[PDB]
């Protein structure tokens, strides 16, 4: 309840400077790379083998897995600078702008901006521009720079809307069998964005493009963490609203997806992270 995660648009100039500074230290120390790797590893861990479900997405663990991922990340930020917490990118409000690409999140003192089409969409502004920030491919090898290409896709020309968010929050069940990308009347599947997709979470990745447009390379872009903090906030809000609902499946789901199953690559279970307040943080909007 002490660590407050703030909306990016509410951050002071120094808060933004301190966050960026801290991420760059995590990168320099070699720590940031662990987060890129863990996310890639989980995505290749299929539950069960042969299924498209994996430890980190396309099934019920999507939400708790990322909650745990962000918790560890924030804890690493805190070790460097105890005043730094993980902010969230409220993309549904950016979606209301005439041009969401004019959002302050993409300023040169924060995330930096869109890709340069002359340079094949390499990002050349901000703290994470090519030449200031190195990237790796799916195999762990150097890839030579962060890329972004906002709204360039036929399937995701726009960010998800406030209405889209409110509509997901109306869903009563956390998830439903068969606990996959086809789950109907499922908050998890709705928020993940598969039904008539891409929507919500899947749509944001596709809208940003570049490394964010493909799962395994997505964390090369620091905005990955800001996006997932927003996803985590939306889940937190669903949890408050639907207080008598709990995680599903409680049992008999594939191993790695049940309430008390360890979430690869860690030993942490969904049960361990069900109460975000117990983990030591809250979102500003709760206060
Ligand atoms: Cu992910």
């Amino acid at each position: 309840k002490y660590r407050v995660r703030k909306n990016v648009l509410h951050l002071t100039d120094t808060e933004k400077r301190d966050f960026v500074r801290t991420v760059l230290i995590l990168k320099e120390k070699g720590i940031y790379d662990r987060y890129i790797a863990w996310h890639g590893a989980a995505g290749k861990f299929h539950t069960p083998p042969g299924s498209d479900r994996n430890a980190a997405h396309m099934s019920s663990a999507f939400l708790p897995w990322h909650r745990e991922y962000l918790l560890r990340f924030e804890r690493d930020l805190q070790s460097i600078n105890p005043e730094v917490t993980l902010p969230y990118w409220e993309w549904e409000t950016d979606a209301q702008m005439q041009d969401p690409s004019q959002s302050q999140i993409w300023s040169a003192d924060f995330m930096g901006g869109n890709g340069n089409p002359i340079k094949d969409f390499i990002v050349d502004t901000g703290p994470f521009a090519a030449g200031r920030w190195t990237t790796i491919d799916e195999q762990g090898n150097p890839s030579g720079g962060l890329k972004r290409n906002f709204g360039a896709t036929k399937e995701a020309p726009t960010l998800p809307t406030r209405d889209d968010v409110l509509n997901a929050l109306k869903i009563t069940q956390y998830d439903t069998p068969p606990w996959d990308m086809t789950s109907q009347n499922s908050f998890r599947n709705q928020l993940e964005g598969f039904i008539n997709g891409p929507q919500l979470h899947n749509r944001v990745h596709r809208w940003v493009g570049g490394q964010m447009g493909v799962f395994p390379t997505a964390p090369n872009d620091p905005v990955f963490f800001l996006h997932h903090a927003n996803v985590d906030r939306i889940w937190a809000v669903w949890q408050i609203i639907h207080r008598n609902q709990n995680y599903q499946p409680m049992k008999n789901g594939p191993f790695g997806q049940n309430f008390r199953d360890p979430m690869y690559p860690w030993n942490t279970t969904p049960e361990d992270v069900m109460n975000h307040r117990k983990l030591g943080y809250v979102y500003d909007i709760e206060l």
